[PDB]
């Protein structure tokens, strides 16, 4: 068991000059007459990291001992081992660009090590934690970006596609006409779906109290990241004006920021939703200590919703007991999505067993992983 190859290869994104970068972990180990791979990529909403990727971190994981990156009956990779191992030489701190070029890394790996356990990597994270996998993951459709006509139509298309929860962007509008962007909506979806709102970090305090005093007013799922991603006292200070779910995390990228949010951010553990991104920051091996740090802070895992819309997230969802997953409906091609042949019902789809994170259950995305290493 040894890690042979990292290939990684950089594209521009589908439909302003964003991309994203794929990366192949080649093993020496050989399943059903294959040699196993692992795959892995990046999120949506940050720029591809191959170059670190071949500039630092690729290296550090050839050039390691296999020996000392195997699990105690040695057959098999122990992702944390390698994680331990590609972070060497990296200062405290900076949690950037770096962290998306591990969590892509990271991704492979995990999928790799799946494989070569022979199944599929949410039924193997529960194992690891000592819990059954539920196969049966709750998405949200995420979209409504910027007349109310032709939004009202976007959220029909994603009723119409089986979801019962839709997001919206705001804050790119006055006040007021953003509240009839909302009323709009509201009226369309009716009693077949509910909806959540997303600033994108765009308020300062004013402008979010200002909002929260509009949104009160609505039935609405969520408020998402209404101020800077840091700005701890800022999001604090909404709860006084905003009895509602509120949500943010999706731009904090390690363990130690979601501490600190969990520690200065006044959420709410029985309504709020966090939603770090597993693939942008440092992976799954990451994200596990992120849900050690909820833990120590008295939050369920079921408060999480990754932001990403891919099966590395449906995978940890699955796997982790997660509270969802989000979508973004014919976006990010082929690397967003689920595996063929599934579907949302009434807001859920159920993962198929496929072995390793399921690449290779989604064709149009498989042959762009094989074209790059098999
Ligand atoms: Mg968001």
């Amino acid at each position: 068991v040894r890690i042979v190859d990292v290939r990684e290869i950089t594209k521009p994104i589908s439909s302003t000059k964003m991309t994203t970068s794929l990366v192949a972990v080649v093993t020496d180990v050989v399943r059903e007459g294959k040699r196993v791979v692992g795959y892995g990529f990046n999120s949506n909403g940050r720029y591809g990291q191959g170059g670190l990727i071949r500039e630092r971190f690729a290296s550090r994981i050839l050039e390691a001992d296999p020996k000392k990156l195997l699990n105690e009956a040695g057959d098999n990779l122990d992702p944390d081992k390698v994680w331990a191992a590609m972070m060497i030489n990296e200062k405290p701190g900076g949690h950037g660009e770096r962290s998306v070029a591990v969590g892509t890394i990271d991704m492979a790996v995990w999928d790799a090590v799946a494989k070569i356990a022979g199944k599929p990597l949410f039924r193997l994270l529960a194992e690891r934690h000592g819990v059954k996998a539920n196969p049966r993951v709750f998405v949200y459709a995420a979209g409504g970006y910027y007349g109310l006509s032709m939004l009202r139509g976007e959220m029909r298309g994603y009723l119409d596609r089986g979801y019962n929860v839709v997001k919206m962007k705001i804050g790119g509008a006055p006040i007021e006409e953003d509240r009839m962007r909302i009323e709009a909506v509201l009226e369309e979806i009716g009693k077949d779906a509910q909806l959540a709102v997303d600033a994108n970090g765009r308020f300062n305090l004013e402008t979010g109290i200002a909002y929260a005093k509009m949104l009160r007013d609505y039935p609405l799922f969520w408020y998402e990241e209404v101020g800077d991603p840091l700005d701890y006292a800022l999001q604090a200070a909404l709860a006084e004006f905003y009895p509602g779910p509120m949500a943010t995390g999706e731009n904090l990228f390690s363990h130690q920021d979601a501490r600190n949010l969990l520690r200065y951010g006044g959420m709410r553990p029985d309504r709020d939703w966090l939603q770090f991104d597993c693939a942008l920051s440092y992976g799954l091996c990451e994200y596990q200590r992120t849900l050690e740090v909820l833990k120590t802070h008295g939050w369920s895992p079921s408060r999480c919703i990754p932001h990403g819309g891919h099966q590395m997230s449906l995978n940890i969802a699955a796997g982790l007991g997660l509270g969802g997953n989000e979508s973004y409906p014919d976006l990010f091609q082929p690397y967003g999505g689920f595996p063929d042949g599934v579907r949302v019902e009434n807001g859920h789809i159920t993962m198929p067993d496929l072995p390793g994170i399921g690449f290779e259950g989604k064709s149009d995305l498989y042959k762009e992983m094989k074209a790059l290493a098999e």
